[PDB]
């Protein structure tokens, strides 16, 4: 009987033709690092740490593509430091000289180029899953305060 | 002492007369589908598989509502397929012949006018959460692009 | 000394006016079924084992009421199918003809309407579990793939 | 070569120990949706929702304790602690407002001479919490409820 | 060689020049507290049984802080009872006169202002775990519904 | 007799069109190490001593396939050390210069390229057991802290 | 002196104002009923070996409670065949048309609804115990695979 | 031939600059107390049936470290009963005025503070066990409902 | 009357398609083999003292296979001895460089591949006993420590 | 002929330099 306006929803997604497709919980994610002392980031070149995570693919033909690689872009933090990510954050109560550094499954930066894509992971005929890893590298004395980046992926076959 | 102008906050809500209130963060909702590879909807007819969602009721009163339906308002991509819903990503660069369905309890496509309600449920005296699913329906050949939709829902007390 | 903000937590739960208050593990519960070969879910009406997963209530009362009964809230895969969930995981990667049904206590398929109740069980002061069974069901050939169901269930008490 | 588009920027440089968080200068808050059986009562209360304003680079060497007033419209003289509503479309909801709570759960007055409790700074970001809740001033009417309300900060 | 963009990720964290640092799981943790029924909770002041969560600290240096201490900040329900934080849910939906409120390692309430902190504990050269509990207070008659609450914490090296 | 809305439960598997499928228990498992001794850890590759674990593989046909093998993928800690789990756990208090290695049931660490399956293991009609070991491998000197690693197991019917 | 992190503890249990105390080693007591075959598991009513599982009372008085017993709650695996337990265990490679069937001391099976109740042991001033047997019962022709049955039990006294 | 994605098999475990490691089978483990009566908890002050656990220490050496002992951590009931392990299982459903305490070899309640550690053992050169106890401790009329605790240990040498 | 929850219980077992059926004491046993000293174990190739435990076979059927065989599978030490168990007990306070053989009805060490089989060995209608030692075996030298090693055996009945 | 599993065999012992 009594009828009323509810709402409205939207729904995103991408349509790709590539050899396999991403998983709705890892096209877009967020993941914590927790709090970090600046007692061992003292000096330049320290390292904390590393998180984990992954992206997820699925219904990956194997006959189509057999390798699949991630490179990541995202805003660097000076030109020595290329593999940092810088903390893109609000202007004020931001940390600086301290970025974000992504580790391919080899233990080692992946260049923010965008170019630069990770080593190659081989598939198999169903869902699959890359691992990542996300750790804290200090370019020079770490300072309190915040800590948020944002960075994208792109996959090649 | 110091005293500094901030900001502003925006307060949206809507006061209804029926037997339930629909969820503060059931009101406004993000569903995404990530990606969908386009064998999976080559041909027309084939659909993908869907992501569920779910629309939340609060203080349902079973005394004056005893059941509940939804319908989906949204523009459908043409007159020959009126249960999907056409892309609205953005001018240029969405994806073609592709749209969403907004399947109901039994599974089946809802139809996108704001008049054909879903399937009645029964409520009880408390949250109720009724599920709907949301997949890709192909009308032809799927070519590479984004995909982004808009659907208002109503909700209907008998 | 030293004082540092450090986070922020949630808390979530429901006071109702039942006999018997839902236990927190139960509340939310994640079921793992494992894997199932495609050899063994062929055609249609075809059943695997089933993975047993039970209810805890906690505080019941003899004297308000002496039997509880559930009833799940799930999307049916089909019309001709209702005692069947829809495998919603993703837009991607999730498996075709294949769902998962729970059975009750008497070995018997839910009906996912939010109105057939499940067999009554007696309760006892105190703690009282509720046992039941999930399992995978086949409509015709099964397709490789992830399998990711989602399912409110109601509870009353007679 | 070909043209892109029109970037803008805003923000204040204010001269405090703790700056607004770019999260909280501009925020909207989802109250939700209320029956009109609880509020048909004249002074009836409907259940709140929580929203946060951060505060960022604190210095708890110069500001200890932190206050927020607000300003609004109100309905009436004498309901002075009820936002009234500013939606911009006509058929709103009538006889109803939404109070803002402060930390100890009383009601706010909008005049900006009262401000909140004080809260104790932390060194780096400090969260101070408050909650939006539906005040019944009459017979509620079905319709929407937008309101808008401003805050400033006191160390 | 086909080459396509797959998404975004997001990072949060708060670097801090602290004794101890906050694990990445336990600087935002939701606890399900289940149900709890309007029967124990009718009489007013009845507290019901309490669930434990723990806050995690790592990298613990006591030559720098030998005592770890927290306080935590949320929204009281009234200046009577400063010790129950408010439910924080959609506007309609959520309980009257019942919040949940935190107990230390000594089993007394934490006022809700930032100011007041627990019993101090020994930290370790490791890992240390800071166990707490939370419990539903009834401020009066309590009401069926929903009850989502939040708090924040300030950790305190001394 | 009064209803009220119980919980939410979710399903997790995934359909395999494979000789054998895996144990519920064994698709996702939680292994505990304990602690090591940084004395016993100290020099440069050393390495303790294993922990056991197995995966189990139910409704094996031979006819399809007569042998099984399963490899395991995870982050090397270094380039040159490529068979060393690194640390998955939070950004701060954990163990460094110290790894996790995986021991094939011949005795010998598996590379984590992702393609290096173990050794063979004859699969026969019911349940079968692959086993596996864990155990903790030092590159450098040993430093106190935490340790949780993770790796993805992907098996091969042959 | 070089203080570290040790790890933590859980202690379970049940407070219960009945006449007696129910022993931990059988409030989640685990039976072996080892293995058959097929060939003796052809037709309804075909049987097997019954193994012995008792369960432990303590602390009991005689002045209050005379006489004990058990009654079972479990999943039926048919509706005709109440007294059978089904088959919990993973969702593939599990025994088909095969059931444990739970007896008592006079030989009669125990329906697993949990109202009936099995025959009545008289206790004693002290430690009690009532013994119990279980065994397989097919349905029908039996097929290979593994069978891990869980079902509660309640304790009577009057 | 076939290639399968099976799942994922987590670690845990930690890496102590200490004389002596706490074994993986002690790290963490559940101990039932089975059930117990109000009759037998009616008073304050009552004990019930004490269950016996023991925690294990691998690769002990005796030229660093001779005498070993442990401390509990965990929530009391009130500031009267600091020595009493307050229970936490759900919002609901829990016994009153009763709680879970732990003794010692001696036979002495252990204060919950987490700096009271327990009498001191020796050391031998191999595996090492210290025994403890857990049992019931009634502050008053008991009451049905369950009952679930959780302990935090810590080892001193 | 007065009800109250025991607790729950769970059965463990498998049905297979063979000629014999294991007893249930048998498919899960603990043989200890007690404490050994170093000296006896100083130089490789020296064993302890060796123990004897055995596997019983139930309603075996001379008509079905009139021959018994196992092959046991484990964790190799090395690469050229392959016929020795790992050691499984944890991941530091191992006994290193031992490990445990397990010795037939004949004496002849077996080989932990699963395709190396035991001595046939004569089937009697009912139950059988096949008898195994275990014993100790260290290679190089000998350490202090706890040493506890872990096995699957597949029975082959011809 | 048919093979089939069997159960699980655990070992447990200690070495002393007594």
């Amino acid at each position: 009987a009594t009828t009323v306006n509810g709402g409205t929803v939207h729904f995103k997604g991408e349509v790709v033709n590539a050899a396999c497709a991403v998983d709705a919980g890892s096209v877009d994610q967020t993941v914590q690092l927790g709090q970090v002392r600046t007692a061992s980031l003292a000096q330049e070149g320290a390292t904390s740490s590393a998180v984990g995570f992954n992206i997820q693919l699925n219904d990956c033909d194997t006959n189509v593509a057999s390798k699949a690689a991630v490179a990541f872009l995202g805003t660097a933090i000076d030109a020595g430091h290329t593999n940092v990510l810088a903390l893109q954050s609000s202007a004020a109560g931001s940390a600086t000289n301290v970025g974000v550094q992504i580790l391919d499954r080899t233990g080692a930066a992946l260049t923010l180029d965008g170019a630069t894509f990770s080593s190659e992971t081989t598939l198999n005929n169903g869902t699959n899953t890359i691992p990542f890893q996300a750790r804290y590298f200090a370019t020079g004395a770490a300072t309190p305060g915040a800590a948020n980046a944002d960075a994208t992926f792109k996959v090649q076959y």
